[PDB]
């Protein structure tokens, strides 16, 4: 991939966060093969002395007492001299991996979680826009977590993102409405965050605890920490958080029909650890949000489709009525433009173009037609920045920044072309997107950018996007023109 | 017709169930106005002596201590000498109504409930049919409640219902696939269950506890118990449960888009109390099922619409390619029938009725064509039981149990008419639906039927129902033809 940013093997860094301990066992005897260097902080004896020992000799009695429920269901609460810990089991590189993390301290956590679950699963959740849906998701994640700032971050189609909603405590910086470069979350991280939907950075200023030995002996590379709850994250991201002034970070993947739609991102000014069970309660919330957004969005498309079909039905009724085609198309101009949310339409029915509403002049349309006929499309063609692909009209963003053309005949030049003007857009980036990172001389060590202050950009020469309903309506109009 | 069943005022029966206590207070001194006759077991004094007393002198300190969160939140847990009770507050008839019932005793209840909530969100529940979505909902409610039998009951358009899914104890009888008369849940019950979505019948053999006095003195009728958790239900429904052999019953209304879609109904063979907290956890599951059903239904309808529009788009290509309409329509014969899932179609392009596939004879179609013009519809007409509306073809259920017609011109009678044959359906009723009740001589006392054994009816002369995708595709074909 492109940058060095994509290259970092973030699952193979060999470090865990200092609040927990990791032990990896293999074979029928469960011999300890990999252990974190801090494992005396919970186990009494120096970790290097425990490599190669059977599990029954390294683990405390309190954990061994819970060994059967641990293996059975992969997660158990254990009470140690150092306090209550959550034990977690997964498999990686042929090893059984055991992680221990401080356990939830509030007995009423699940009751509180079930209550905020109600606030989001309730019907009527969305009855002032999906914006109120996102705001409620952010508010309830903040209530359950205690984090200073909770943001809903949506990926655009180039994988840069923007903050759509935000819940933060009074008197605190926010990022609402700002855009962030795709490189802020590089492609291997997005990959990992698609299969591992949660991640906690409990203290952005702490140093990672290394694993011992620093490679798995059979493999000659570090233990694969893809599914580790304790995995220490990229040093470059830790720098990024410090540059933002955040001491703890917790984010959750928003998966909507298989793809990474966005994130719920949380920041705290100070270190803060959330328990495993509290993180899993937060993940229920995000899966509810994904579900509410799908149902709302499909309802919106259906309503839009119904509106287009009503327009088509009225056009059909006006046909099969009086006069010629050009006459009914004259009377029904506003419906024909409304079909695709357009400001003008060129109808090429054989003679000269029929120009309805706001369109470029006849000579320019006939020229556009000559060129569309050569293009490699089948029934529909659309673009929201015509000037990039057809520079003869690149100056005419006022009437022809976007077009939608349907072919009305097989091997002949018969078309309906709808036009849209540009819509200027003011983007506010969190820092200068032209310098998304700060490499050292030589370009071997990368740093995050230093500032996230607003940096404004205006986008010109692009129309509103051609949406699914526009495309469906154009096909319906084609079928009516035969 | 408003039988005896529909007129019983089930919210004004004046009784509560024996496992709880109800008090109602009025005015700023909160004087006791109504009280259940069993209240000595909680108040220490005979209830008649407490009427007219201020709340501060009827309620133990334990309840008064929590008055403000009770008023703000509507429920609190209070620990009394008898044990832990849930206190529930609402307003009725200008009185403050207090209800007390035994509280949840399992500390881990909310943690278990959060675990079954995850089952119903998961990645994508219902990947193998909404049938498995309904099953998972019955299974999780049964797991959370411990009821012997849990059933998903859907209302049909005539408000009779059928059991679509069932989760039950081993060796238990069931009602899967069976149909029940609409009078089993009469119209005022359906109305109440739209407003109050939960109801528990903890012991179907127990007798109701009367309220004291039997009327609200200001009003001259019983206290309105619409929103009471302890309300004793209709005596004829208690007889219905006993005829079924059930000792306890619990049901949740399924509201999908504001309308009563169905019920999750639970039966226990012995008496069984479920706490308020546990009932509210079940309500989360039902609102989750409703949300899942809407998301999947909207997806299925979008997918069907997409198929119909592909069919129309192939019809458009074919017409813009060939000469004769009747030739293209002949060549494309089965796409034209697939449009509405039909077995024949009559195309009235003026001259001779063109008949494709499986249709009535030319004389017979010209007959219903003449009848169709003088009917009150603008663009489309459809029925799935043509014989009951147009007797000349009642004997032709083999080709024309259902029709769908669109008008291809305003004045004059140019139509396209799709035809469907009957589909015979075998439905099993729970008891003979001709005797849905057993009235006594004089027809003033009604009883429910005594038997629920399968009673089998085959429905004839009706097609598969015309769906919204069918109507949509026909409208699109109309636009392609005028
Ligand atoms: C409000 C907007 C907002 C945004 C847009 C935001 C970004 C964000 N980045 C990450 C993670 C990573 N970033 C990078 C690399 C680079 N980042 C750069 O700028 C350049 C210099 C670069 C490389 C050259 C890597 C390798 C990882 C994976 C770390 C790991 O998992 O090991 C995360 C998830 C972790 C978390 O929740 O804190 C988030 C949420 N956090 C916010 O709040
Ligand atoms: C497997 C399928 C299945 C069905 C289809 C089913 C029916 C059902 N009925 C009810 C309630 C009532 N029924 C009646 C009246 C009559 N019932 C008759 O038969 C005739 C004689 C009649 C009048 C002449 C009234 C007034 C009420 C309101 C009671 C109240 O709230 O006060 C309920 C809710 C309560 C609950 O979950 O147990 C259910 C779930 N219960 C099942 O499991």
């Amino acid at each position: 991939d492109l940058s060095q940013c994509d290259r970092e093997p973030i699952h193979l860094l060999g470090g865990i966060q200092s609040h927990g301990v990791l032990l990896a066992f293999r074979g029928p005897d469960r011999l300890l093969e990999v252990v974190s260097a801090n494992a005396q902080a919970l186990l009494g004896r120096p970790p290097e002395t425990l490599l190669g020992q059977p599990v029954g000799r390294v683990l405390p009695a309190e954990v061994l007492a819970q060994w059967e429920p641990l293996v059975a269901r992969g997660s158990v609460r254990v009470v140690l001299p150092a306090g209550a810990y959550r034990a977690l089991l997964h498999e990686s590189d042929g090893l059984t991996v055991l992680e221990l993390e401080p356990a939830e301290l509030q007995p009423g956590m699940e009751e509180t979680a079930l209550e905020v679950v109600r606030r989001l699963v309730s019907p009527l959740a969305g009855v002032k826009g999906t914006q109120a849906l996102l705001q409620t998701a952010a508010d309830t994640v903040r209530a359950l977590t205690g984090f200073d700032r909770v943001m809903v971050y949506r990926f655009d189609a180039d994988w840069h993102g923007e903050v759509l909603a935000e819940s933060k405590r009074g008197g605190m910086d926010g990022f609402l409405g700002m855009h962030f470069p795709a490189t802020d979350i590089p492609v291997q991280a997005r990959a990992l965050y698609t299969r591992n939907p949660l991640r906690l950075i409990a203290d952005a200023r702490a140093r990672p605890v290394p694993l011992l030995p620093p490679v798995v002996p059979a493999l000659g590379r570090p233990l694969d920490l893809s599914n580790s709850a304790l995995r220490s994250v990229s040093p470059v991201h830790l720098e990024y958080l410090r540059n933002m002034g955040v001491g703890a970070s917790f984010s959750l993947s928003l998966l909507k029909e298989g793809v990474l739609w966005g994130l719920i991102a949380c920041h705290h000014l100070e270190p803060l650890h959330i328990s495993h069970e509290r993180r899993r309660a937060c993940e229920v919330l995000t899966q509810l949000l994904a579900l509410q957004l799908s149902a709302e969005e499909r309802a919106a498309e259906a309503s839009e489709d119904a509106h287009r079909a009503a327009l088509l039905g009225q056009l059909a009724t006006a046909m099969g009525e009086g006069g010629t085609l050009e006459e009914v198309l004259e009377k029904e101009s506003e419906r024909v433009l409304a079909l695709t949310g357009a400001a003008g339409v060129a109808l090429l029915l054989g003679e000269e173009p029929l120009l309805v509403g706001c369109t470029p002049a006849q000579d320019e349309v006939e020229a556009l037609v000559a060129w569309l006929a050569t293009q490699p499309f089948q029934t529909s063609f659309h673009t929201d920045r015509l000037g990039t692909v057809y520079p003869p009209l690149a100056a005419r963003a006022d009437v022809a920044a976007g077009i939608l053309a349907v072919r009305l005949a097989p091997a002949a030049a018969r078309f309906a072309i709808w036009f849209r003007p540009e819509v200027a857009r003011t983007i506010s980036w969190a820092g200068n997107p032209r310098k998304p990172a700060e490499p050292e001389p030589g370009h071997q060590r990368l740093h995050p950018r230093g500032s996230f202050q607003a940096w404004e950009e205006t986008v010109r020469d692009t129309s509103l996007p051609w949406k699914r309903a526009d495309l469906g309506a154009a096909e319906g109009f084609r079928g009516a023109l035969v």
